[PDB]
């Protein structure tokens, strides 16, 4: 009999080759994540999928991966971690010091009736307790920070930005409850790829007559910050955020790498002000990454008092899609400093000893653990990209010393020289 | 309405204070995987049901997390990693060069009908193509290295060591068929921590006399290896190997670190050869580790030629009680650098570009988000414990200076000597 050797549907599989090129941008996550000051936390994969139920016709909770435990519980394999964190800071209270910047790597879930992916990594990064549009700069300037890190730069990709507060206007000005809002940006979202009358008829079905329609699709189309002015005012709070959030961006130096686009809306319920969206500048691939102000979840999630919240997702997909393309993912293989040979079996402790001593210098060191020839253990070590072999034989053990030979003829060494 | 914020039942939380303590472990996990050259791997926390049906009645495979898809397909969050392994190993074929050493620090899954915890994180690590015992040193010495990385020690801790071929012979020579050998180990396992009768009462179930029981009993309470020589001669292949473990362990300098027990098997039915347990040398805490030679298990999933393999589990929960109990857990809390302070908001863009100058010269470090007064700022500062705060103020600023105060008076400082 033979075992699937395939994982299951829309899974991946991490041997060594793919989880170095994983770790290359998990490191970059982490240490900019570090350069930024945020702290790392993480919660359980499985959480209630009463968590989710957000009833806005969000794709997200569309595709939740979820199931019954034997106990009766309804339950999921996490489709986003911000509900998760809020579960967290609602837990905390008042004990929870503010402002807080924390930042996780989870593999998020989704299933689908279409047999493409069901799981990602998604770095998160979120700011919580700060009020102003700074937090926002800071979280779009982390994004950049990660992208420039892998190698990629202005000419690569950029951050395209808006507020949602210019649309809420709208319609809440065309006599529109507030409650079909969220609702709407759920459809707006879908404008950009699929058909206008298919996104048109969507909104109809909630209640909104064609006028108001119109003015949506008007604005959303408005090219500048000052058409946007025109619109509503040089100071709706809208307009005063983009310019002070433009302004920080540009004196924290990565003006080039972001810009206004009034057709950004994301595709969450919960997003209250500015929401961005990173994108290749060649368009050609999906979203990197996504985010927004969502100043109203906690109290949504039944905190007693309003808890400003902005954050992004960074998907570990799309972005490495993006570097195989632009050739930033050189292959660099596994690596070791030493490789300890010993001449024949009768030299393994020996050798042992000499393994000891470099690894208790801080040295990456493997030893040959089968039986083999000399020349054999030579051709491990150039497997393992080891800087140097030492050889260690009979006769250079018997004046205190080692053979070594640098990889990146052979040279007798005193143990202690080593290290 | 307020959500649940307890996490789902027998699952972690991990906010920042417990985040870093997970992290201190993770990154020792890490450090002694490189230090012995092993490689990272990955694979999906949901595995296909029938990659655990093993049919021995092992408490891992009794306890699976299982569920059944909306495709109908059975399915499994992993009780454990091994099996992921092979299965990538399996995969792989005669591509895979050996020997191959992978390591991974998956979160690992059980279900009971007691409401216990029901994950943790388990560092793996495995030793692939590898048929002398060789392997099994370095596994152990991994291990323990990885306890004294923690800042245990040889008096606080210990691995016992022992070999499933001792009692394999006992049973084949009492005429019991082999296939009952796997089941038998798997009652044997639980001899330790159940009833005597009661483990006795298990093994007649399969069918083997009190006689057979009887030599069972004994080979596990002899205290010795040279009573096992005794018992089954000097030369019996298990003898031989054990004694080449501890000989070479010793070599490695961790001979204090090891012991012999004939009672450990360990409650895999896979091991076939040396097996062993960490353990407190206080007997307050459970297994720290457990891990074996499995020589038979990728034969046993359609391997067409033998795959010598051997490797241990690590958990992160019991080593965390261990070392709260010995004060080897000191709060470290979260700390960054720098942190920069505007004077006032018409300072912020300034001190942005002096935030930027920082970060680019490699320093963690935050900005003042909010508006605020100075003192608070300093509050803010000696919260996350910064080495320094930076204030820009309108007089140094025209003076192309910032204010400096080291925080583990003040002065003017020019920007380019920040860094
Ligand atoms: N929300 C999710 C959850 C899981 C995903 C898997 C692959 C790609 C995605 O965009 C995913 N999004
Ligand atoms: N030990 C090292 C260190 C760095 C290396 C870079 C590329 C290829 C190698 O085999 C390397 N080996
Ligand atoms: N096999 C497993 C799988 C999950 C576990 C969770 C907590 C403690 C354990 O010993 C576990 N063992
Ligand atoms: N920046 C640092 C660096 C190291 C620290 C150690 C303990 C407490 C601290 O606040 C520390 N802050
Ligand atoms: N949860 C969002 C990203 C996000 C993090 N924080 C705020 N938003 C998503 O999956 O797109
Ligand atoms: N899978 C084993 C540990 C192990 C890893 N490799 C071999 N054995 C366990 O959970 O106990």
């Amino acid at each position: 009999n033979m075992v699937e050797t395939e994982p299951v549907q829309g899974c991946r599989d991490f041997p060594p080759e793919a989880m170095r090129c994983r770790r290359h941008l998990f490191d970059v996550f982490h240490a900019t994540a570090k350069t930024f000051g945020f702290e790392e936390y993480d919660a359980p994969v499985l959480e209630s999928e009463e968590l989710y139920i957000r009833k806005a016709g969000e794709e997200i909770t569309e595709q939740m991966f979820n199931f019954i435990t034997k106990g009766g519980h309804r339950v999921a394999l996490r489709p986003e971690m911000t509900p998760s964190l809020a579960r967290l800071l609602l837990g905390k209270g008042r004990s929870l010091l503010l402002p807080a910047k924390w930042y996780s790597i989870p593999q998020c879930w989704r299933y689908e009736a279409i047999t493409r992916r069901r799981e990602h990594y998604q770095w998160n990064m979120d700011i919580v307790g700060v009020k102003s549009v700074s937090a926002e700069v800071e979280l779009v300037c982390a994004a950049c920070w990660a992208m420039r890190s892998l190698g990629l730069s202005s000419k690569d990709v950029g951050i395209k930005v808006n507020s949602r507060k210019v649309l809420q206007t709208v319609v809440e000005q065309a006599g529109v409850t507030s409650d079909k809002f969220a609702p709407v940006c759920v459809i707006v979202d879908k404008m950009e790829k699929i058909p206008r009358e298919e996104v048109e008829a969507q909104l109809a079905v909630l209640g909104l007559e064609p006028t108001v329609v119109d003015a949506i699709t008007t604005t959303l189309s408005l090219k500048s910050i000052d058409e946007i002015a025109q619109r509503v005012g040089e100071e709706h709070e809208a307009v005063k955020e983009l310019r002070q959030f433009f302004e920080q961006v540009e004196a924290y130096g990565y003006g080039d790498w972001v810009l206004f686009d009034a057709s950004v809306v994301r595709g969450l319920a919960y997003y209250t002000g500015i929401v961005f969206e990173g994108f290749d500048r060649e368009g050609k691939f999906r979203a990197l990454c996504g985010g927004g102000r969502y100043d109203n979840l906690l109290t949504t999630y039944g905190s007693p008092t309003p808890i400003p919240c902005a954050g992004f997702g960074f998907g570990d997909c799309v972005i490495v899609e993006l570097l195989q393309e632009k050739r930033l993912l050189p292959d660099i293989p596994h690596v070791v400093d030493d490789v300890v040979i010993p001449f024949d079996e009768s030299m393994r402790p020996h050798a042992l000893a000499v393994l000891r001593r470099l690894r208790d210098a801080g040295r990456s060191a493997d030893i040959i653990l089968d039986k083999k020839k000399v020349v054999q253990a030579f051709n491990y070590a150039d497997r393992v990209g080891a800087v140097r072999a030492v050889l260690v034989a009979p006769e250079e053990w018997e004046r205190g010393e080692v053979q070594v030979k640098m990889l990146r003829r052979g040279f007798a060494v005193p143990l202690d020289r080593l290290v």
